């Protein structure tokens, strides 16, 4: 079955599916309607690249800051509190790191 995080609020670090650094802490994770998983901040300043969402207001795309590979968009001030960002996420193009549990292949 294929990765859905829209539920999924265990402690651990969303990491780019595709070259796997560090994007987003379980910390950053929070309860939305929406079926994408839900975060206010990234783990690095470098973490995502942004780009202009041309036909959506207050609306960014977010790429992987390393690799480039395509994540999702931040939508500003969609956030929990005022003035947040909602970074809308594809769950395929996240890892997740379980804290105290990266066993081997
Ligand atoms: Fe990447
Ligand atoms: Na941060
Ligand atoms: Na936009």
């Amino acid at each position: 079955s294929m990765e859905v995080f829209q539920n999924h609020f265990e402690p651990g670090v969303y990491v780019c599916a595709k070259c796997g650094y560090e994007l987003f802490s379980s910390r950053s994770k929070y309860a939305h309607s929406s079926p994408w998983p839900a975060f206010t901040e990234t783990i690095h300043a470098d973490s995502v690249a942004k780009r202009p969402e041309h036909n959506r207001s207050e609306a960014l795309k977010v790429s992987c800051g390393k690799c480039g590979n395509g994540l999702g968009h931040e939508f500003l001030n969609d956030g929990p509190k005022p003035g947040q960002s909602r970074f809308s996420i594809f769950s395929s193009s996240l890892k997740f790191v379980p804290k105290g549990k990266e066993t081997s292949a």
